[PDB]
């Protein structure tokens, strides 16, 4: 990529200028030592007093003062140049930190946000986030560069303070040393990211896993004394108040908190959470209130001087006491993961969303749950729109759907999302390859399937989703069409749809014989 090349070239450029500055600092150190050892001779000659005899006394005193004025010129003539060297060095340091601020903002506020958005979208079966072993190298190099610069600034300040030529150096060194602290604090607080999220909607008293990382921890000696991270859970209100610096030392109780291990090869410092559990929750619609898992730690960098308390918020989660509440709550989660604004307060979401983005997210999670590449075609989306009217997708191109109208009761005990997720479940458990084989209609309705089997020969099939039961399917036949009572999930768990079809009906979905579609799925 062009941006990758740009930022890598910028990284190598920063490394080059930092090595330049290190060379200049070493030269300044050796030069100051030379200046001190040459200065010692000024005191050596300022005592060569003796009181021998008036003639030689006056002659030698005049000669000594004539040498002393030349020494007082030579010195301070070299010292002014030393001060100029130091000022130029401080200017180089300041320019380096300006470039550092630019590059760090580019890394954090642009690329990490992209990775986190990819994570949110993979939450609903989008493209996977991607390995952290590309941002890891960038962050490690950032940390190395800023640490070398802080070290150079510190040693330059100490070496200039032992020979304190006042000048303007003290101001510039109260400054840009003022800026390195902001840079390193932003970095250490912003590289505590969640690698593998804790699962969205999760039931109590069930084990779940989550893994966090410290990106820059590989080089900053925090792995020497590895800090342990603790995981808590807080409702949306406490999560909002926390970012507002409202000190509140809530939500529910976890069962585990653990230390961060280190991979010596990839140089990654990470905390795995493999046996976490939620045993008690303090709730204030149960399937709609969102919680978040906060991970927090505290550690030190270098000596005992630099301490950092760091915290990170995991993506919103919904607690589900009884298992039967699962299917609904996921909707809420998806909605957040579908429409999270960039700079929004924790779990703030726009009540009404456009239809195209809605069917986009629906197709995404559908291709996710079915584990197939069939997805929602244009006619299927048109049918879904007609369920929630005219039969052109261009008509629904500018309509808006509220959350209340999404997950209501369109015409029965359903709610549109619940029916969609029910068909998702029924073909995710028993009808994955049958959906991938092009055998389930998916966009067939009453009197829409009937007109598709009148001009066709006898015995043809069509498997649509039943609009009487939630997770069931209805078939077709051959004068009039012959439906049936819905095939409940149980009716598949006892004899799947592949063997239930095994005699009178021979064709599916015009000409394709029943065997050529289901011969590889009968019980031998």
């Amino acid at each position: 990529s062009q941006k990758h090349l740009q930022i890598n070239q910028t990284f190598e450029e920063l490394r080059l200028v930092t090595q330049d500055t290190e060379n200049e600092l070493k030269k300044l150190q050796q030069t100051q030592e030379y200046f001190i050892i040459q200065y010692q001779e000024s005191l050596r000659i300022q005592a060569q007093l003796a009181q021998l005899s008036p003639q030689e006394r006056l002659s030698r005193e005049t000669a000594l003062q004539q040498k002393q004025v030349s020494l007082e010129a030579w010195l301070q003539r070299e010292a002014q140049t030393l001060q100029q060297y130091r000022v130029e060095l401080a200017e180089k340091h300041q320019k380096t930190l300006q470039l550092l601020r630019k590059q760090q903002t580019i890394i954090l506020d642009d690329e990490l946000i992209q990775w986190k958005r990819r994570q949110q979208l993979a939450g609903n079966g989008g493209p996977p986030e991607g390995s952290l072993d590309v941002l890891q190298s960038w962050c490690e190099k950032l940390a190395e560069i800023i640490w070398q610069n802080r070290q150079q600034i510190r040693r330059a300040e100490h070496l200039c303070q032992q020979l304190p030529i006042p000048g303007p150096v003290e101001e510039m060194l109260a400054e840009v040393n003022a800026t390195i602290t902001d840079i390193i604090s932003a970095l250490v607080t912003s590289t505590f990211i969640i690698e593998k999220q804790p699962p969205q909607v999760l039931k109590t008293q069930t084990k779940f896993a989550a893994t966090v990382r410290l990106l820059v921890g590989g080089k900053l000696n925090v792995h020497m004394n590895p800090p342990q991270v603790k995981a808590t859970i807080i409702s949306e209100q406490q999560a909002k108040s926390l970012l507002k610096n409202e000190n509140t030392r809530s939500g529910e109780i976890l069962n585990n908190c653990c230390v961060m291990e280190y991979h010596q090869a990839t140089g990654t410092l990470s905390a795995h959470f493999r046996n976490m559990s939620l045993k008690r929750i303090k709730r204030s619609s149960v399937t709609e209130e969102k919680f978040t898992i906060l991970f927090e730690s505290q550690f030190s960098v270098g000596g005992n001087e630099l301490v950092f308390q760091v915290k990170t918020l995991s993506l919103p989660v919904v607690v589900i006491v009884h298992g039967s509440q699962d299917n609904n709550a996921t909707a809420t989660v998806l909605w957040d993961n579908a429409f999270a604004e960039p700079g929004r307060v924790p779990f703030a979401v726009p009540d009404k969303v456009l239809w195209p983005q809605l069917c986009e997210a629906l197709n995404m999670k559908f291709k996710a749950e079915v584990q197939s590449n069939r997805g929602l075609t244009k006619e299927n989306l048109v049918f879904l729109a007609q369920k929630l009217s005219s039969s052109h997708l261009e008509d629904y191109s500018g309509l808006s759907v509220s959350w209340s109208q999404f997950n209501n009761l369109p015409g029965r005990n359903y709610t549109f999302w619940q029916w969609f997720d029910g068909v998702m479940e029924v073909l995710k458990k028993h009808l994955k390859p049958h959906w991938n084989d092009g055998a389930i209609l998916g966009f067939v309705n009453k009197q829409q399937a009937h007109d598709l089997l009148i001009n066709k020969p006898d015995g043809t099939f069509l498997l649509r989703f039943s609009d009487s039961e939630i997770g069931g399917i209805t078939i077709a036949w051959k004068r009039m069409f012959w439906n049936l009572m819905p095939f409940t999930t149980r009716d598949f768990s006892i004899r799947s749809l592949a063997d239930r079809l095994g005699n009178y009906l021979i064709y599916v979905f015009p000409d394709r014989p029943k065997d050529e579609v289901y011969s590889k799925y009968y019980t031998p």
